[PDB]
């Protein structure tokens, strides 16, 4: 089993509702497939606000109650995630722009930026913040997050 090793950032506003539980996700499928070996995965934020902090916590009770955590601390989107993954993976089209615009500042932009939820096969486009929602709202997150995860690695596996 030798291949070649490929990277993904998922990345939200604040990193403690949307991208843990994305990244953490993405994490389950790789090592359910047994390809954890050949990915680098991580997830970021747009804002700085929130660095440091762990995920809400609706966020890790949704997880586990699917069998899934997470250790993540929110970190800040960089220039160099331009350059180092091969995939950024965002929430929403506002994610979208902002980072955009930070990737023009980046000579050497190698990686692809799209929105998650364009790999929904059921084209619900956005994951919507769930900050002020409730544990109902999580679990919607999660459920698009699998959809979407699934999609993506199924085309660059
Ligand atoms: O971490 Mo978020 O951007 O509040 O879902």
């Amino acid at each position: 089993a030798e291949q070649v090793t490929k990277s993904v950032l998922f990345v939200c506003l604040g990193n403690i509702c949307r991208s843990p539980i994305a990244e953490a996700v993405f994490r389950k499928l790789v090592t359910d497939q047994n390809i954890s070996d050949n990915w680098v995965i991580d997830s970021g934020a747009v804002s700085d606000w929130n660095v440091g902090r762990s995920p809400d916590p609706r966020a890790v009770s949704c997880l586990r109650n699917h069998g899934i955590n997470t250790a993540h601390k929110a970190r800040q989107v960089t220039k160099e995630d331009f350059v180092t993954f091969d995939y950024i993976l965002c929430m929403d089209e506002s994610n979208l722009r902002d980072l955009n615009r930070k990737s023009n500042q980046v000579k050497n932009c190698r990686a692809k930026i799209e929105l998650l939820g364009s790999y929904d096969p059921q084209k619900q486009l956005i994951i919507e913040d769930p900050y002020y929602g409730n544990d109902a709202d999580f679990e919607t997150v999660y459920q698009q997050c699998v959809r979407c995860c699934r999609a993506f690695l199924e085309k660059v596996r």
